[PDB]
């Protein structure tokens, strides 16, 4: 799925267990600035078991 960056920037929408991005937080430490983050990159919604790469 196509998804827009915080930036609305063109985008692709993946579930939480294949984007890059989610590998690298699961294998480097969390916080709350990751939190805020991952929660912005979200396919709209806090809950929906996917997130946006951008």
């Amino acid at each position: 799925l196509s998804c827009l960056t915080p930036d609305n920037k063109p985008g692709k929408c993946v579930n939480i267990k294949k984007c890059t991005h989610l590998a690298e937080i699961e294998e480097d430490p969390i916080g709350e600035d990751e939190t805020t983050y991952l929660k912005n990159s979200v396919c709209a919604g806090p809950e929906d078991n996917s997130v946006c790469c951008g």
